């Protein structure tokens, strides 16, 4: 059951065509006798509401499926709403017991939110490791393209980002905006994050969208030892 991305995964708010890109899919993703796409000529929000019973009567061939299927897609897209907020409260053992059950660790939400970025964001160290431990793609990215490491740099968890960089992080990995870790770092005046972001390989070259290195958004930002500092590098 592997969700198509072009699926907005959220069948309640699907369209009438979202329902027959879903339809297509799932007549080749299980090899099921040909569906025509005029079975279910409804939205989302009308499909959630159709029983066991009247998907059989619409596709006799697969209906069954296309139901069960259905209701394991609202069961996968259901413990990634439940992940994403465990991973924020610091709820290791509700963490470690929803990817248990078949939670996706790679689950974003609408701006998305990697459980990576809302574990590093609040502290939660040990969910970052147990995260990687399922294979969390640190090198995820949300909404305006800011990798976990640059949400851990800019909050001030240096053992995170050394967590990360350790398996291996883009550390050169720019913002939307071009602002690498080194800028979200030095914008927050963290200097210790930036001696470990300059070890693994930090990059001032990679200025902001307005031009600015490390040093500049530092001597921009008003502390000055975080701006000598970054102004010696």
């Amino acid at each position: 059951i592997r969700l198509p991305a072009h699926l907005r995964l959220q069948p309640i708010y699907w369209s009438r065509d979202d329902v027959a890109q879903w339809l297509k899919w799932a007549e080749n993703e299980f090899s099921l006798s040909p569906i025509d796409s005029n079975t279910f000529e409804m939205n989302g929000k009308a499909l959630l509401l159709l029983t066991k019973e009247d998907f059989r009567y619409r596709s006799p061939h697969s209906g069954d499926e296309l139901y069960e299927l259905l209701q394991h897609i609202l069961k996968q897209r259901d413990l990634g709403k439940k992940l994403l907020e465990a991973a924020r409260a610091g709820q290791d053992d509700e963490v470690r017991i929803l990817m248990a059950n078949g939670a996706d660790v790679n689950a974003t939400d609408n701006d998305g939110y990697t459980p990576l970025h809302l574990a590093a964001s609040n502290g939660h160290l040990e969910i970052v490791e147990v995260l990687l431990k399922n294979g969390a793609d640190v090198n995820a990215s949300d909404l305006t393209g800011i990798t976990p490491l640059h949400a851990a740099a800019a909050t001030g968890h240096l053992e995170i980002v050394e967590v990360l960089l350790k398996h291996g992080a883009d550390v050169n990995a720019y913002d939307n905006d071009g602002h690498t870790p080194l800028h979200l770092a030095a914008k927050y005046g963290h200097l210790e994050i930036v001696e470990v972001l300059l070890k693994h390989g930090a990059d001032v070259n990679a200025q902001d969208k307005f031009g600015k290195t490390a040093f500049d958004i530092s001597i921009d930002n008003g502390n000055e030892d975080l701006a000598e500092i970054l102004q010696k590098l």
